[PDB]
């Protein structure tokens, strides 16, 4: 699979650097010479180009790539024009970073395959950790059920899983325990939990919160 | 708990709006009048203020708040100065959005309690989804272990959980199956999977990938 | 013919006000109540509406109009999305005011029927009037030929058309003379020109300038 | 004569670029470095300066220029303040772009020599072209008479000038024909008109419209 | 009747402080924080604000005040812009301190209701007292007539009013005599004057000087 | 008598220029060459000098002058230092313009003969005219008595002096009437007052105000 | 001896705090309540007072003190007035901190006993340490001779005093050596110097620099 | 070595003026026009610039300088912000003036190479001179030993260095005698001391003091 990342900023650069680490063919494209030089090490190839210019875009051989990521930030107009050009060149997947609701809409209309709101999405998750000091990370299975990574409190120190009757008191199941960085999966009822451990609980959203209120 | 969100941008605004939805006391603060007006519905109070001015911060009554979030983006100097002011006002928790590695370092030195990289973090997650079309979402328990939400292919159509002997062959456990919106938790070995369903697997990262290559 | 003018600014407002004077059915649409109130007198109907909202657009019954003018200025995003929305509603003629070179390109791509650059076009005309203080107004037939309205000097005072033999000496023709508001068309060779009158000459651009240098 | 253009916007930039093309000495002045860089090619000299600052204006040697154009747009205060300085320096001709009616009035009081409303003026012209799509361009001789450039229709295809007897039937005269970019001035009665040609007719406004309705 | 004093300097501060002493509603406005704190005691309300900024001016509720005094001194640009805003906001009475002759001209054109030259006026008044040691204070009724307060000399000691026939000999009338703090109004012909008393004479300027030269 | 004016500002300049009209020997002194050039016409002699420099002070022959006025403004130290220098040179009369209360105190201590507060004094007078729109000008004889110049209103239109019996009803006396610039002194009881005339009344401060409320 | 320190700033406060450590009677005086509160522990007495007010000055009984230090900083007017007042009370020693050249001059004239320029003096010393990284501290005996504390380099490691014969070669004498905190005074010719030790040399300024360039 | 001094105040200016005197390359930088103008004579180059602005700082070519001294006056934010930029530009040596204990801490954290307290340090030294009337200046070798410059009293008049048996009695050494400005270094036992001469003694602090008590 070949990847082209247009706009080597905070978002696009991270994508480029991460994709490269996984051992993928990644083309980094940026209008700023300094940006291109920086990511020369972190890309298969890095090229200075203006994505709004079709001739420059064609010069890259951009038609070859199955995934092209438009991560241009502050010039929303440049972002729009680029997406329009890429769609004209029949790029299979065009993923674009959006700046606002209106920008999301025009991208949606002009045929962006995937639209991303990095700041907006993270804002939600960080807010979850703000409201609940206990939650470290989570993943939602549905509207009602979820898997949550919790930070163990002192109330859970030296408690066993069978001691913490979570399937019966709360209808939830404990999936993992992380102790001093070492992790345990599908932990047995005899396993003990100590403070500052990572605890992975799975169940109904309301049920988990009750475990947090009463249990920890 | 009272929360103050300074800088109502894409990141800060989402935090504020989400915190407000959960029914928390949130103070929205921004130097731009237009930004403050927009989030008026989504905050307990919304105030036009310069966070770099010590006198203005006191007018807000910022000492009252347990959590103050500095989500100023493009002006690194204001972000730094604001963070610097808040520590002098002895704010318990100061969370700040960072723009680069160097900005992260100065925040760390001047006593920021939490430093966040929304664009950087999302870049990684999206890169994982770019490289592997099968993964919809994931959460990392540690460097080696993770919980992954997968999109079932036709190679997995009408296969049983005991058929996909994941607990022994790959050392991973399946946590959930989502079929037509209907959700199944901790599914039994007799349960069936149909294509384009969501599959939630838990285990070591390499083990999951092996399941992806060989199984699906 | 029905006309809809979206965005009651300097440009759009002038369009609406002038069209109304000619006795056309003109629908004035603006997001600002004050703007709508201002043009209540100068339109057939005036409505407060957000043009980026499809449901509001349908409430206007905008599909009926043969010409829709998008004159939103500072919000390039709204202009693009509105233009984009109007095309999906199959509006016959969509005229849009452009803010920059890139805005021009997206409008061209998303199917704007006519794109207008009011400032750029006036800049050209005013520059011509700057170099030649004598020219009041003009119209270009081509790159080389033009029709120009001139302000008569004392050098042309009490001069006859046959006296200023421009048809042979300069290969130019005098089309009209305006005296004290009274107008004369295709004036006879015996007709006199007085200073501070309006003089309309037609010919080659270089040839006209020769008349200005030598004649007046 | 030397020209100075303050404010390199859509209007000011166009003025400067066009004046430069005519081979005049034009000084491009703008407070934004990016604007100055852009018009460096299109000006004799380009300088970064704040026009509201008397010392910076003197550094330019602005007293030398016969014409100074203030094309600052969104900052009415800077536009006003700059204009005020120029009159103090006894600048011969001060032409200023106005943003609103009140701005027009203050400019008039403080001694602006010419006041321009680019958007407002174009609004009228575009409205004329909206009502009549046949007219390409025009110039008004008076309230009642005008010279109009028309887009020839099929009703005029392969028609001769003597065939379309406008001089007697409509009291109008045909001044020019533009065919294949090639231009014909004061055409003889035998000359033919083909569709999609430019036709320049002269007469009373009502009479021309009658020619448009009946003739084409 | 509400008063707003913009610019708390030597002049404006005195106005505000004196207006306050009479028990009027006075709003003290200054851009400097240090100035505002000082006149908090001597004003009904004192606010830190930039008077050139329309949004800050409206926050003051400046539309409410019948009289607004612009006493900004050294920044002629600020004085002008502030004055311009106030006329634009339709403030009934705008009194402005002028710095020079030209500043007087721009203020008059932009609609200042009263223009004051405190230093200029006092210079004249003090100069009169420099040239003539006898005059303590005076007031001009016209270009030619005045009322003057004189310091009685030894030549006037123990002189009666009927002795000094200023009413017939000099065409002037003595209005008052002030002796040891005790005051005499419209003194009778029998009343006596002693040296170093305050003497208030009324008449023509030339006639008073003749009384000073011949009489005193 | 010879006069030296040090510091040719708004205050000092006015003194010098006014003194010059009266035909006095005036030395204009200023550190700024441009100020000196301006007042060359308005002074007996004009010299560039630093008043804080003792050697320069002696070169002027400042010892010759009976009155030296220090009207330096923004550098309070220079004002103090010059005044301090002049007193050690035993200058007969040293008049100094003061910037604030503390500056008044040091000048008083170090032997300034007269201290002037031009802005402060005018502030008071202007405030009186602000509070009372009727008063044009005034002079105080004591704490309780004053002479006031009034602007006649319509309530005083076509009124005689005997009609407005202020001598008995208000215990005040009318001194003068000014009509269309024409002036009348010590007017007879038959004389009439019309609105927009100047009226000069003399009496107790409280009494005059009573006349203003009830009479006009 | 009793000391009075007026103005508890960086300068005055340090004086006050250090004098107290030596066990002297120190009166701390400041107009700011917070300043007085801060130095309550570090003074014999701490009093809130305005030093410019004579009645308050008498209330302190400041006439009793042999030394009064005026360390008021930002208000040059207060510093002058206070210093001026103290001389009226015939205070034996009045030491005052000066803000500029003019402030020094007036203080000199009004009888300040000692005038100090802390920033200016340190500015000189820091510049010496800036030019020469080797010098740690120094004291000037005159314009030409000095005693300097140096940081030993590797070039001086294990060198004897007789080895570095500075008394004849450079005309300088070594006064002391500091090794690992242990101190040696007037060291014998056999004593050794090691790097990173403190070295005290005495001689001509230029000669010492020659020793630094060639010797170390 | 090249030096840049930001903030031309009492401290920074003294540094700049002194470094320039030594014949060093010194860049004087200040936002105030007079300050830059004032030290123009005393610096290699002087530029008006805001040090908190990276672009203005880069225009200076600040990267060239080995030493940058931040003497911004009282805006701890400006001092902090400037210091922050210089560390980001990898400036070799960053010396900063601190305003308080807290300003010292932030400077320490953000990587100031040297932090200076001019007023505070001088306060200590001056306090030493206050307590001991004899000491003119001193330098501390350690907590217990010092080199001291004394002002000779009448008790030391016409005393010889063998007469003052300081060599044995007080364990102190006389290093220099300064007579009428002429200096004697390492003076011989026959040399005499006269009153009001400068005397440089070296030894233990308490022992030096006893010599002051008994000897002078
Ligand atoms: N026309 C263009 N062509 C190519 N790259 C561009 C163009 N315009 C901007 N960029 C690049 O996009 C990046 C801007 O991203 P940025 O504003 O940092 O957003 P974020 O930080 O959220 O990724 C910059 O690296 C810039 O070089
Ligand atoms: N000194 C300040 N005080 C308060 N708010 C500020 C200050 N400086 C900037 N801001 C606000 O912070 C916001 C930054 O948002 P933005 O950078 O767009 O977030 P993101 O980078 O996540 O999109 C801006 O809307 C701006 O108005
Ligand atoms: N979403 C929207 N829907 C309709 N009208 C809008 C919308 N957004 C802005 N406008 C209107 O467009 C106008 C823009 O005019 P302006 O840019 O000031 O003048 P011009 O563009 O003619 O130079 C504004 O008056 C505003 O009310
Ligand atoms: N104080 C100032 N001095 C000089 N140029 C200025 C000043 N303020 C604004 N400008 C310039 O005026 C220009 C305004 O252009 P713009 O408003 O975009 O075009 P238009 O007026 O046609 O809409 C900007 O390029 C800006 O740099
Ligand atoms: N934009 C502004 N808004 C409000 N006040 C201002 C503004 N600019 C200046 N000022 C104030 O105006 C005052 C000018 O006073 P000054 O020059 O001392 O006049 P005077 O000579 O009469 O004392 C200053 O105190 C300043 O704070
Ligand atoms: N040391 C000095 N010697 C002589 N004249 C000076 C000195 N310092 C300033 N001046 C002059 O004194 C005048 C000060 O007046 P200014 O500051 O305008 O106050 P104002 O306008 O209220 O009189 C200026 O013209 C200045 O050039
Ligand atoms: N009129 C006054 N009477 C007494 N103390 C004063 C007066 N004015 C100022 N001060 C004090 O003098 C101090 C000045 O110190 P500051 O200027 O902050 O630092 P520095 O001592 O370096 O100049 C202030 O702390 C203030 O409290
Ligand atoms: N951003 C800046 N860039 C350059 N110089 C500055 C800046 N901000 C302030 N300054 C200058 O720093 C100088 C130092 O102020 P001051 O209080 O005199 O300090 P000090 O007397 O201790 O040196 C001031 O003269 C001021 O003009």
């Amino acid at each position: 699979k070949q990847f082209a990342v247009i706009g080597l900023g905070k978002f696009g650069g991270s994508i480029c650097k991460e994709l490269h680490r996984m051992g993928h063919e990644v083309l980094a494209v940026d209008i700023n010479e300094e940006k291109v030089n920086a990511y020369a090490s972190y890309a298969t190839h890095a090229v200075i180009a203006n994505a709004t210019e079709e001739n420059e875009l064609l010069s890259l051989g951009i038609r070859n790539f199955e995934y092209v990521i438009v991560a241009i930030g502050a010039n929303i107009q440049a972002s729009t024009l680029t997406t329009l050009l890429l769609k004209e060149l029949d790029i299979p997947n065009i993923w674009v970073k959006a700046q606002n609701y209106y920008h999301h809409k025009v991208l949606e209309k002009i045929g962006a395959d995937r639209i991303i709101h990095p700041e907006k999405d993270m804002g939600v998750k960080i807010a979850q950790s703000l409201s609940d000091e206990n939650v470290l990370n989570y993943i939602d299975l549905s509207d009602e059920y979820s898997i949550v990574e919790l930070l163990a409190t002192r109330k859970l120190d030296s408690k066993s899983i069978i001691d913490l009757n979570v399937r019966a008191k709360y209808g939830c199941t404990i999936l993992a325990i992380k102790h001093h960085g070492d992790i345990c999966l599908s932990p047995a009822p005899e396993d003990i939990i100590r403070e500052q451990d990572c605890l992975v609980i799975m169940g109904h959203k309301k049920d988990i919160k009750r475990f947090e209120n009463e249990g920890m």
